[PDB]
């Protein structure tokens, strides 16, 4: 097994499922019974995905209930059944719906009204701010924050406790409910990935070939983390990509399939799991069937720069926020800080009925063509003042998600950035969108609009939410595929391809990073990134590190050593592996020993020759690489195979060693 | 450079490219012109797959017109505008098409104007099968089969000299059409990969950092391979899945941003070219957005197991023909077998209507829902002995279809098998969704469609055509794209899931292999697969071969050569590498010598110390692995890095030598 917060080493965990795959064939010719068990133990991996599958559509659900009851609960209650929304009432003047101006001033409207309601929102604001950033601070601090960037390091093959657990689960699904209902600029897409990677490490347990491997156990990761993604944007297909691209390090093509099944099981429940009908395939769908002309696809383009123009920015601006707070007092208030930022956002928020609408209800809004039965702010044409100040309220919108956003991200409670993003940027397509429809319509002269209403705006939304968070996220297959199988709309791909790519290089003019990865960078996790290249011209010989100034590399000769002198140094070193060698003069590579292996294996023996033998943990075939080896090519090694150390050698004289965090260090 | 027929080493090729970065940011700094310079080289992949786009949508536009034009020319030709097809020409009784029987005979109807409509559409379908074949075998041969499995070895790192070029792409369209038209049981959206790689080859020597390297060039034919997918099917990102998970190797993140935008590229052009405003995104394109229920999804697994129960069968019959033929007197008569397999299935298939249609027709009839205008047999309602026949007629092109495209999916034309599969997936789709339909309003009174016209045969007969696909390709997530891309049906989604696990599942129940796979090993390409495993007990001793029946490991000293030593040993020895090492008895791994390197540099010099100086050429980082290694683990060396020599090493006494060609003999 491995010790907290240290990596894996994916050829030693593909080993020991090699042995484990020969040993469960050798048992499975014993009998009929063990050939059926070997059957099952097959079988296993669609079992654990497909309980993964399941439970992410559970969990999903029911946050997305929890979370929209104590959303409108900030507006008031129901009275006929008080464990119904305010939608769920209004179809079940609104009688039943009584706001809290209602039950405490008595009178709907008038200014006492508005100030109770303003007090009120504000008040339920804070106390579920309050309850998620206390719940997690308490019970299970690892629930804050998107939880993306550690499932990247964790499918990287880093190792973090309790960061997947059972009570990582409880305190994230609950606290993340809070914090949806808090108002704050957040959303719970982002996060059902952790919960979905949660519940898949919680039930890689009730299998052997997945519990003791750490391997498996990262393949079953990529595919819960494809059912996360499938049942928060009702996107199998995008999930999947998902994985591909984003959270998930390697597919030997088993992972692709098992995450193509986890993906299916998790959308099968989605959609069989329809407690109230709701057709929307998530409360921010809306079908799409309409043409688009070649000219629409210029502004497209343009939405995508500002979405590089934001993410860029964001990157820029919220990395730097978090930074101040890791050193700065403001970290060491965590609870007081939520609290302060909740209360800042529901007093700024309540004035806007945008930016009062929760942001799920805002984005289906947003996405939302206008229906001549609807006469909303957002689609009240005579135009005249109105459309302006329409255009006003989005703009003041705009402004305030993007500022919140900024310094609501890294707050110690389980914050999301797709949909805020997606916010953003579906408010940008919809500005967009309605100044271009004007410009149809009173300028249809023209040869682009006399020659081909003729524009929806929500396709700008679209397109804009697109550009947004292919800015900030720097995700061009995956983000497109789950835009429009969120919105059903597979006849727009093109200018959602546009805008993801102008997106994507407008934000790496300003930097390649996306936030995922400069929220690990930022975090300082032990994360070896594909994109980043190692420019530098070094050698391998100077990144080794038993240096001039180190002491001796530790090692262990074959036969010569002692019981107690192995366990002396097992206890007065910390390493987690020593070169086994013929001696201390010939160095030759004679194999490598794990110190959590060799500790188990001399604790047993109580309670040497590597030729007490040995020769049962010692590792024969250790990673070798000639001392004079480009270090470039050490670098690929270690991230093609994702290997933990790599013993240089001398003229086959072993030399040292690398590690992969020795590599990490050097690479800042 | 490498030579004919030899694999590609991964490392070295990244390497030199890493160079021709260093010497390119050099030249950067001179001016500022050097800088506008290498902003162009950069740029250079974007154009690269830009143009690639530009022309893959061009041709297939081309490929489709003329395919379509000669494929009705069988039937007969317009009076009005003699460059139009039939559609051409209804819309632009139908007296201006005129039939052969009317040229001839004189006669729209009777039994002499059948009889000479059957043998002119028998002489015909010789005719472009004779043309053909004859212009394959001819001008060039690599213009055969649907190509898709040797752009996979290819895109392994194998080279193919003339298989990309010039004369094969133009002869491979000619003959595409030809084909097409000649009513064989193929199609050409296959093809259209190959297409789509050889014009990403002809373009990328219109760039250095492209025309010059091997790796960048794979990835320039990935990108390529999606935008021929896009192009094939209106799916681009369907194709970027598939060159994802089918053709193209490696991914470093990348090959996947310019097959984005390389299936974006030609999606656009796609579109925008559009010369008689034909919306169907391929001819066989079908809108869906109507629901299904949850009970549908019984029989579309079902349909599953019918397609991975003919993939199955297929792989097994199919690949056991195309060997017969490989080794009989079949296989010494290219244009005789084309001809006597064109004359077959033009005889067996003028009778019955379904296989008369051209097959991308027949697949769009399949999919299109009966609509109360139409009253063709495949929708003729009363139900009474009318659908009985239909289904007859269904069920006899069915069998038609898999027998034929058995015994003509490897003859000497250019053959797709997208759409012959995909038809036989849609029979039996539609016949399943007649059966189901029939069922649904007979015994309306039953639960499930008492509680739930009701179904739609045209999503069923999708559902058999991803299913018959899935099992023959074994494809998961870029065949479920591809199918509700070139369908537009972003709603069945589930459906198709389940249907293509259920074929791939039942598939591998008979063997893992696809079609793509077993003819590469039906062709004995040296592809290394991912899927395949080394489950031999084996130790890198045993594989590398220099035996003790083979003779001394060629190899060379540092310095005591001479020019004529190794001239001798260039023109003497076959190798294209050789082991540089200090002395004959050191064995000292210094280097390789690249067998093209030294000749080169010989050459030149005459128009030895490696420390006339070879160190220029010398590599000084050989890739090298312990002696004890096992086998399994230098495999996965070769297959993640694609290195194409490892110098296996005994406690560091150079030992021998392992080549991708070492495994892959040894596999077999
Ligand atoms: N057996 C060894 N002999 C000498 N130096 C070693 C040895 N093992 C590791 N080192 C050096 O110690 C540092 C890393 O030691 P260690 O193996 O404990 O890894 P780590 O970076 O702490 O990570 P992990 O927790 O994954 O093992 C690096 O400087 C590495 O060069
Ligand atoms: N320098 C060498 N000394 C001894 N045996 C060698 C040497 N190079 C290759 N071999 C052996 O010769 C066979 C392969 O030789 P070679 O290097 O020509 O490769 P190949 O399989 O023909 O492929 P490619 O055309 O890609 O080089 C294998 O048996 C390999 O063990």
């Amino acid at each position: 097994t491995y010790d907290d917060f240290h990596t894996i080493d994916w050829v030693r965990e593909k080993c020991k499922d090699r042995e484990r795959h020969r040993r469960i064939n050798s048992k499975k010719k014993e009998s009929a019974w063990e050939m059926t068990k070997s059957l099952y133990d097959a079988w296993s991996g669609w079992l654990v995905v497909t309980l993964t599958g399941l439970a992410s559509g559970a969990l999903a659900g029911l946050i997305d209930i929890a979370a929209d009851w104590m959303t409108d609960l900030k507006e008031g209650i129901c009275l006929s059944a008080l464990w119904y929304n305010h939608e769920q009432c209004c179809w079940g003047k609104c009688p039943q719906w009584k706001t809290w101006a209602e039950l405490i001033i008595g009178q709907a409207e008038g200014p006492g009204s508005y100030i109770m309601n303003y007090i009120m929102y504000i008040f339920w604001a804070l106390s579920f701010a309050f309850l998620a950033v206390s719940l997690v601070k308490v019970f299970a601090p690892y629930a804050c924050g998107s939880g993306i960037p550690e499932i990247k390091t964790i499918l990287s093959g880093f190792i973090i406790r309790g960061y997947l657990g059972k009570w990582t689960l409880m305190i994230k699904t609950i606290t993340l409910v809070l914090a949806v209902a808090s108002g704050l600029s957040l959303g719970k897409e982002g996060p059902l990935v952790h919960v979905a990677c949660c519940c898949g490490n919680i039930f890689s347990y009730l299998f052997p070939k997945y519990s003791t491997n750490e391997a498996k156990k990262r393949e079953v990761l990529s595919a819960a983390s494809a059912a996360g993604v499938s049942v928060a944007f009702g996107a199998p297909i995008g999930g999947v990509l998902f994985s591909l691209e984003e959270v998930s390090y390697y597919f030997p093509l088993k992972t692709l399939w098992r995450s193509f099944f986890a993906a299916l099981v998790a959308a099968f429940v989605l959609r069989s799991i329809n407690p109230f009908g709701n057709s929307r395939l998530v409360l921010f769908y809306v079908e799409y069937h309409t043409p688009w002309y070649l000219f629409e696809l210029f502004p497209f383009i343009l939405l995508g720069v500002f979405g590089g123009l934001w993410g860029a920015f964001f990157i820029r601006a919220n990395i730097a926020w978090c930074r101040r707070r890791k050193s700065t007092k403001f970290g060491k208030y965590p609870v007081l800080e939520v609290i302060i930022v909740a209360a800042i956002t529901a007093v700024i928020a309540f004035p806007n009925p945008y930016t009062r609408l929760n942001t799920s209800e805002l984005i289906k809004e947003l996405f939302t063509d206008c229906g001549p039965l609807e006469s909303s702010s957002l689609c009240d044409y005579r135009a005249g003042v109105g459309v302006y100040s329409a255009i006003w309220q989005l703009c003041l919108a705009l402004i305030f998600k993007i500022i919140m956003t900024v310094f609501t991200f890294g707050i110690k409670v389980p914050s999301g950035l797709f949909i805020p993003s997606m916010a953003i940027g579906a408010i940008a397509g919809r500005i967009v969108g309605i100044a271009v429809e004007q410009l149809a319509y009173y300028h249809h002269d023209w040869f682009i609009f006399k020659e081909w209403d003729c524009i929806t705006p929500g396709l700008y939304a679209m397109v804009g939410a697109a550009a947004c968070l292919g800015g900030v996220t720097r995700m061009t297959v995956s983000l497109v595929v789950i835009v429009f199988e969120l919105t059903g709309g597979l006849e727009y791909t093109v200018p959602l391809m546009a805008a993801v790519m102008t997106s994507k290089w407008v934000g790496d003019a300003f930097g390649r990073e996306g936030i995922y990865e400069a929220h690990i960078r930022l975090n300082g996790y032990p994360f070896l990134d594909a994109k980043e290249e190692f420019t530098h011209t070094t050698l391998a010989a100077d990144v080794m590190r038993p240096r001039r100034s180190d002491p001796p590399l530790a090692v262990l000769t074959q036969d010569n050593m002692t019981v107690d002198d192995i366990e002396n140094m097992i206890n007065e070193t910390s390493y987690n592996g020593f070169p086994v060698i013929m001696s201390k003069e010939s160095q030759r590579l004679v194999g490598f020993a794990l110190r959590r292996d060799l500790t188990i294996a001399i604790e047993s023996a109580r309670k040497v020759c590597f030729a007490l033998k040995l020769r049962s943990i010692l590792d024969m075939s250790p990673f070798t690489v000639t001392d004079h080896t480009p270090m470039e090519i050490v670098v690929d090694i270690f991230r093609k195979l994702g290997l933990r150390q790599c013993l240089v050698t001398h003229n086959g004289r072993l030399l040292g060693i690398i590690t992969k965090k020795d590599i990490l260090r050097h690479m800042a």
